[PDB]
């Protein structure tokens, strides 16, 4: 590209001089290509597009070697210097401005079936790799190269697939889910309407797995934001061009006062996002949610909407008793051969809905008991009754022995919402005892 | 208009060159049309207007293909480049300033009887489609095309009307209300002084209906604001150019402290709005309010205005039990034929006041009982008594089993304000018992 523009610039400069020689020394000497002329040359011999007609849209250039469109002005301005090095920043801006008016408007290819990779675009419908073309409008791509892998790479006798088995404590469902998680992470146009949480007390490898995703996927392609930080001002601004969002560390049992922004991103509904000192606008994020926490956080919603969105990974394995291998976190996951195999296996994996492991379901039920004290009381009933409201209330087994405040007769309406027998009214059965109380089961 | 402007610019440049030849080589050579001449040519051969005479008003250009006036400076500057490509940003701004000085001032057509649609304007008085003309000043239009529909479109054997029936659990009143809600949503100049709230326990399809509305209407034409976010600073600024506002998710039972701006927007009264780092100004919003919540929120007003402004949609249907059809939310509602049929049926529907379903009336009454403890106690009275204030008080049936703080006698004044028998004072009937108390009904 640089060699092409350098030849074009010299040819155009020579042509201008020849015309000036033909007209004689009228004034000074034309040695600098005019900014409008530069736009004419660049548009002809390069691919400049405009993403949309909205005001102050930045010009996008298709850099041939990378195969993706870029809006970086410095990259574009460097290209201007190849054609006309004598242009300063103001004149280069004039060249950019002229190109903005000239170029046609094309929208970014947001097809979920296409995933850009360093080697080229990957079409999930055909499960085939396609070479970079200007027709595919992409602004970012996965850093790792896509090559066909037949044998699992081994570095110092360490197997990446066995490491995944070690992380999941040799659980077939979890390792299947973990591969599905990596598959969903790379695709930035399909969200699958699920949120992934990593729960580990300590040294469970959550950070290494996050660093693995940060390595197989581009470093710039990932976002760092916690669950409680989604609703803060300007925090959603970072998720503009991110394929996925990773929560490096979530506070233990943090109270998510408002999960509306979190729930919208997980489902994929449009959310209100504002850049700092910039006007508020509306956009849709399809990136998946990855969060690492040392314990399931508490959500104020206590509704079915939050429950369906959440997915939990057990991470039962501990690396404290076993000797810590800093080589895994620092070197092994950064190996190119290891990364390429992970990319090849994950992107080739095809699935429609997240295959929920039984361990996640059991641990998800634990969170439901923790989140809703009423549901925990229903689970912990273990009783063979409906007519006496005070008996079935029983102060909810003394706060269900959890020290969580419970309303009076309001959660009772919420209780029957949770649950065949429903409500039966009998005057005989329905204040024998105030009930603190050790009568776990009556007659 | 690109061809016309190119020809005009070439002709003007040729005329200037001929004039310079007539005057000889006085100095250099005139090849760039002066900005004032460009403004003259554009005003002669295009339609530029100014919405109002207030300071720093942006010039509006009638783009012929779209049929609506636009204030986007990039489009106008692209038009300038079509006329004279060699102007940079500064000279384009000079042309825009000259045009602003030249053009006349016309106000936007805010007639509620006219609804701009992609094909053309729709007159509700005549219920007829009219082609685009510069006479109608519109800044935005409905994205979907208006075509006459005779048969309900079917994609993969899925019927949109049957989907609406399924959403409303085969309730004629609720589906009629939904069609009326869509009809109100399309019109951005008539507010009808009602607020629509979607309540759903689980997967009730509220998000799918919101996406359907955002698809039939223009994506840029909808605002994303929740109720509790109405009074947050700079949040109303987005509402200026939106036909309707939709809250994607509302926290379950969120305590909306201040509802003044929300009530004003629902009624349509003028409200004070401020953009970030921009002067405060008073503006009138006629957009309709649609909100999705997993439970009816609470308002501190306990006033008739909040009750009369609010309208609730049951959404009793649940898609958690029936297998979820992701194609409904992802693909089927994005079908052009389905969107066109929905547009036609909704815009052709004619009604004056929101036909409130009986289910909404019962659910609205349940919200009224929840909002005011005194009203709920009065409903739960079921008693055959007026003279003893403490007896009829009964601590409001001991908080009415809803742990709501109640005034000792101010709420009594509020009760007698709400409610034939009124008050009768008798010394005989009026401290037998302190009254906690199980005497539900006395003699
Ligand atoms: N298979 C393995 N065997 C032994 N040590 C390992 C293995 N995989 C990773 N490690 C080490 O275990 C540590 C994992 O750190 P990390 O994942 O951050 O712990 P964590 O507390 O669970 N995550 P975080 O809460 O963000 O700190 C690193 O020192 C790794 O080098
Ligand atoms: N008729 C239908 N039959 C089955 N599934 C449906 C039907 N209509 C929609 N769905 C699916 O049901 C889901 C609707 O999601 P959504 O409307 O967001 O649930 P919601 O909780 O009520 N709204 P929200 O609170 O914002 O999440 C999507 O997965 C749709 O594909």
């Amino acid at each position: 590209v640089k060699q092409l523009l350098n030849q074009l610039g010299h040819e155009e400069r020579t042509k201008m001089e020849e015309n000036w020689i033909e007209e004689g020394k009228r004034g000074r000497k034309p040695t600098t290509i005019s900014p409008i002329k530069c736009a004419y040359i660049l548009n002809e011999h390069l691919t400049f597009i405009l993403f949309d007609d909205e005001e102050n849209t930045k010009l996008a250039m298709y850099q041939f070697d990378e195969g993706i469109y870029t809006q970086n002005t410095t990259i574009i301005k460097r290209v201007i210097s190849y054609l006309e090095p004598k242009h300063n920043s103001n004149k280069a801006d004039e060249v950019i401005y002229h190109l903005t008016n000239m170029v046609d408007i094309k929208e970014k290819t947001n097809s979920p079936y296409l995933i850009p990779v360093k080697n080229g675009v990957f079409n999930r419908k055909t499960k085939q790799l396609e070479s970079f073309t200007p027709d595919y409008i992409f602004t970012s791509k996965i850093d790792t190269s896509y090559v066909r892998q037949d044998i699992v790479p081994e570095i110092n006798g360490w197997n990446i697939d066995r490491w995944i088995e070690e992380i999941a404590c040799n659980d077939n469902q979890v390792v299947k889910l973990l591969w599905q998680v990596i598959n969903d992470s790379m695709n930035g146009n399909y969200t699958r309407k699920k949120a992934i949480f990593f729960v580990g007390d300590g040294n469970n490898g959550k950070g290494t797995f996050q660093e693995l995703l940060s390595n197989v996927i581009g470093y710039s392609n990932i976002a760092s934001l916690k669950v409680n930080e989604f609703d803060e001002r300007f925090k959603l601004s970072v998720l503009e061009g991110k394929t996925a969002v990773i929560g490096d560390d979530v506070p233990v049992g943090v109270y998510v006062d408002d999960s509306s922004n979190f729930k919208s991103v997980v489902t994929g509904d449009p959310v209100l996002v504002e850049f700092k000192n910039k006007p508020l606008y509306r956009a849709t994020f399809k990136c998946t949610v990855i969060q690492s926490t040392n314990g399931m956080p508490k959500f104020k919603d206590k509704t079915g909407g939050t429950l369906r969105r959440l997915l939990i990974v057990p991470f039962n394995a501990n690396f404290n008793g076993i000797k810590e291998n800093f080589k895994i976190k620092e070197d092994y996951i950064k190996n190119q051969q290891v990364l390429e195999y992970v990319l090849y296996k994950a992107i080739n994996l095809d699935f429609e809905t997240f295959d929920i492991p039984d361990a996640s379901k059991k641990m998800l039920e634990v969170f439901k008991e923790d989140n809703d004290p009423v549901y925990g009381f229903k689970v912990n009933m273990f009783d063979q009754r409906k007519v006496p409201k005070y008996i079935v209330y029983a102060f909810y087994k003394e706060y269900c022995d959890e020290n969580g405040y419970n309303a009076l007769s309001s959660n009772k309406f919420y209780k029957q919402f949770e649950h065949e027998n429903y409500w039966k009214t009998d005057a005989q059965r329905r204040n024998e005892e105030l009930a603190r109380i050790y009568n776990f089961n009556d007659n």
